C-alpha cells in the first residue's frame, strides 16, 4: 500500500479523489445532454452525439485518474454524484454555452492540482496532467468555442433553420 | 385445417383478418404519399423515397401476419382495401402529420389484438406481436416524431426553403 | 413530446427513471469493486477486470433504458447516483457476495417494473425487459453463483492460495 | 564540446554521471538476481527471466542518459560498478523486496535530479526524466507492489507450493 | 557565376528578387488570412484551409523563381518582408476581395516582368513566366472571382447564415 507509495502527498491524494468526482459529474451532465437531444421534441442527433461522446471522454478520464492514484499507493474514494444542474437543457447554444462552463471548470481544477503537485514537487502527478489532460482540455474547448461561434452567426432571425443546419452541416451523424 | 389448430380462438382469427386489411390499407396510403411526393409540381424525391418504402414494410407486416394465420390454422379473409382519406397530401408536414395518425392507428390495432390474445390466453400470438411488430412500430413512430419536429423548426417564416433542406438533408434520396 | 407517446403510463415513466438510477448506482459500485482489486495490496487482476466489466455492462442497461424512454415519449430525469455501500470491499468472497446482492436487487427492480407494466396493459414495456434484460440478469446471476461455489471451495484452510488460484484459473485476466 | 552547451549547470552533469552509475548498479544486481534464480538448487525460470529483462531495461535507462548528457555537452565519466549487495538472494519474497528497495532508490533519485534541474530552471532536464523515466518507474514500482502482494498471500503454511504456483502463474515463462 | 550566365540582363536579375519579394509577401498575407479564419470567434474552417494552401502556393512560386534565378547566373538577393495589409480580416467577402486584389498586383507584377524580358529579348525569361506562372494566376483569380459571386449571392439579408453556407458547402474542410 504504503509498500509502493513514495512523494505522494495526502493532500493530492484527496484532491485526485475530488478531480475524479467532477469528471464522472461532468460525464452524467453529458448523459443527460446527450438524451435531451435525443428526444422527439428535441431531435437533433448530431448534438446527441457529441454529448453523448463527450460523456464517454469524461469517464474515461475518470478511469485514468483512478488508475493514477492505485498507480501512486494512494486509495480511491468516491462520493455521490450530483445530479446534473438542469433537467432540460434548451436550444443547441445554451447548452453548448453550458457545456463550455463545465469544461472550463473542469479545467480550473485540473489547474488547481497542477499548482498543488508542483508545489510539493510532485513531478510524477504534474506531468500526468500534462501529458494527458491538459491539451485534451485546451483542444475540446477551442472545438466548443469555434461551435458556439458557428451556432451564433446561425441564429441571426430564422433560429430553426440555424439550428437544424449547424447539426446537419458541422456534426458528426447518421 | 382444423388439422393443426389448437388454442386459437375465432376472436383473434378474425382480429388477425382485420388488422391484416388495416396494414394492407396502410400500404396503400403510403403508396398515394409516394407518388404524390413524384409529381412535378410536388417534387420532393426524399420525401417520395421514404413513403415507398413504408408501402413496402407495412405489405411486409400483412404478409407476415397471412402466414401466421395459416401456421396457426385460421382462414385468411380478405375484404376490400378502402381507398385513402386523401387524394393530395399537402406539404411534407401535413404528409408526415398524417403518417403519425395512420401508424397510432395501427399501433392500438396491434395493442387491441395482443390484449385479446392474452385475455384469450394465446401466448403465441403475444409474442409473435411483440417480437414483430410492436418496437418496429414504437421505432417508427419515433422516427417520425424526430422528423415532425425538425420539419416544424424549418417552416419558420421560410416554408419553402425549409422543406427543400428537410429533403435534402435528412431524407435518403439520389 | 406527448407527440408520440402511445399506452405509456405516468407511473411506467417514473418507474424506469428509477430503474436507470439503480443502473448506474450498479455501475458505479461496479467502478468501486473494480478499482479496489486494482490497488497494490489486493492486487487480483481477474477480480478487477471481472467487475470493471460489469460496471460497462450496467451503464449499457441504464443507457437501453433511457433510449427505450425516449422512444415511448417519456422524459428522462436523473437523479443524485449515491455512492458505493462500502469503500473497501474484503475478499473476493465479499465481493462476489455483494455482487450477488446487487444483482438480485436489480432483478427484483425488473421485476417489480415487468409486474407494473402488465398491470397497466403495457406490452411493448414488457417485452423489452424479458428481450434485453431479464434472461440477461438471470445469465449473468448463475455465473456469480457459480463463482461463489467455486470460491467457497477454495478457502478451505488456505484461503490466500485459493484466492489466487480462482483469480488465476477461472477469472480472465492478461 | 561547449559548441553545443547550452543551460546545462555543472551540477546537473555531474548528477546525471551519478545517475548513470546507480541505473548500471541496478542492472548488475539484477544480473545477479536473474542468475541467481537459474541455480539448480533455486529453479523459478520465471523468476530468472523477470529479473533478467529488468537488467536490460536498467542498462538501457543508464545508455539513454548518456545519449542525453552527449546531447547537451556534457561529459560522460564513469566510476567504478560496486558488486550487488548479495551474493545468494533467499526466495523469491525476499529478492522482491530487495528489488522494490532499489527501484525506490532510483525514484529518489530521479526526483532528486528533478528537483536540481527545475532549480536551476532547465526545464529540457526536468521534462527528460518526466517523459522517459519517472512513469517508467511508478508503473515498475505498482507491479511490483502487485506482485509482492500475491507473494504474500502465497506463503501462508505451504511457502514451497506457492513460490512454485507465483512463478507458474504469474510470471512468464517457457 | 557569370560562368553560366548568358542573355540574362541585370534588370530581370533585379526584378526577379522583387518578384521573390511579391511572392513571399503575398504567402505571409495568406498565413495571417489563414490563422484569422481559426480564431474561435471567427471559426471557418474552410477558409482558413483556402487561404493556408494559398500561403504554401505562394511560397512555391517565391522558390520556383528563387531556383530560376539560380539557373540562368543570378544572385538571390533577399529584404525585409513586409507584415500584412491588415491584422483582422473582417468578414470571407472583405477576405476574398483583399485576396483578389493580392493576386491582380502579383499577377501585373508578372505582365510587367514578362514585358521587361521580352524588350531584352529574354526569351526563357518569358517563356517560364509563361509556363508556371501567368496560367496559374488567371485560374487563381477565376475560381476567387466565382467564390466573390457565390459570397455575395449569400449575404442577401442573412449575412451569418450565408457566410457559414459557403464554408460548408464551396470550400473544402473536413
Ligand atoms: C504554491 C506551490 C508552489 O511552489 N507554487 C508554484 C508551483 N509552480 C507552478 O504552478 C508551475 C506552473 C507551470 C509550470 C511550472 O514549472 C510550475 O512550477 C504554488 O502554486
Ligand atoms: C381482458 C382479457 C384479460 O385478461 N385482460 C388482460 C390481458 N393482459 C394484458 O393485456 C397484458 C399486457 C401486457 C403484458 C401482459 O403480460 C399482459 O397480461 C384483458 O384485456
Ligand atoms: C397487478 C397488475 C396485474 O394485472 N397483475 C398481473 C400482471 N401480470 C404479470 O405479472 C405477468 C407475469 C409474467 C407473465 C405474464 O404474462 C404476466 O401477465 C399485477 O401485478
Ligand atoms: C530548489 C530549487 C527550486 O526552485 N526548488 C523547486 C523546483 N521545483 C520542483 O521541484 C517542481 C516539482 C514538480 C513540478 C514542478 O513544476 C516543479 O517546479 C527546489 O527544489
Ligand atoms: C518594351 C520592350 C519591348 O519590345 N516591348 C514589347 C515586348 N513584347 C511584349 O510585351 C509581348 C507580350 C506578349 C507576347 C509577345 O510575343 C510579346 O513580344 C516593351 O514592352
Ligand atoms: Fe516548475
Amino acid at each position: 500500500s504504503s509498500q509502493i507509495r513514495q512523494n505522494y502527498s495526502t493532500e493530492v491524494e484527496a484532491a485526485v479523489n475530488r478531480l475524479v468526482n467532477l469528471y464522472l459529474r461532468a460525464s452524467y451532465t453529458y448523459l443527460s445532454l446527450g438524451f435531451y437531444f435525443d428526444r422527439d421534441d428535441v431531435a437533433l442527433e448530431g448534438v446527441c452525439h457529441f454529448f453523448r461522446e463527450l460523456a464517454e471522454e469524461k469517464r474515461e478520464g475518470a478511469e485514468r485518474l483512478l488508475k493514477m492514484q492505485n498507480q501512486r499507493g494512494g486509495r480511491a474514494l468516491f462520493q455521490d454524484l450530483q445530479k446534473p444542474s438542469q433537467d432540460e437543457w434548451g436550444t443547441t447554444l445554451d447548452a453548448m454555452k453550458a457545456a463550455i462552463v463545465l469544461e472550463k471548470s473542469l479545467n480550473q481544477a485540473l489547474l488547481d492540482l497542477h499548482a498543488l503537485g508542483s508545489c510539493q514537487a510532485d513531478p510524477h502527478l504534474a506531468d500526468f496532467l500534462e501529458s494527458h489532460f491538459l491539451d485534451e482540455e485546451v483542444k475540446l474547448i477551442k472545438k466548443m468555442g469555434d461551435h458556439l461561434t458557428n451556432i451564433q452567426r446561425l441564429v441571426g432571425s430564422q433560429a430553426g433553420l440555424g439550428e437544424y443546419l449547424f447539426e446537419r452541416l458541422t456534426l458528426k451523424h447518421d
